[PDB]
């Protein structure tokens, strides 16, 4: 899985983009947060990720969802 | 996801989220999927669980279930 250090680091990055502190970020920020952590998903990969995480159409990504996407992205690096 | 599918998924999720906190546990994912007429293998379930439960809390909420169903359909 992910370590407790990886989770802490991902949470710090995530926190930088949740500027209202409500626990979510917009899907429009996913690429930016991933790039801040050194990942460089293509626009196609990013759009696929967004369609999936945003299946409910609320346009929100929360921290467990971000970890899931990082975890999925790290199985494919 | 069609509106029908989303509706079917929400009905299924609700079958298990009887306390209404919008959350079920990872232990229940297999049974939820069976309620939809699917018979995922233990290996498939472990794969889904390891991903959605990256944070180690053992919890699945409804948006996550939808995402998992969407990802399983690809
Ligand atoms: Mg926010
Ligand atoms: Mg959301
Ligand atoms: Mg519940
Ligand atoms: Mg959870
Ligand atoms: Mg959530």
């Amino acid at each position: 899985q992910l370590t407790e250090e990886q989770i802490a680091e991902f949470k710090e990055a995530f926190s930088l983009f949740d500027k209202d502190g409500d626990g979510t970020i917009t899907t429009k920020e996913l690429g930016t947060v991933m790039r801040s952590l050194g990942q460089n998903p293509t626009e196609a990969e990013l759009q696929d990720m967004i369609n999936e995480v945003d299946a409910d159409g609320n346009g929100t990504i929360d921290f467990p969802e971000f970890l899931t996407m990082m975890a999925r992205k790290m199985k494919d690096t």
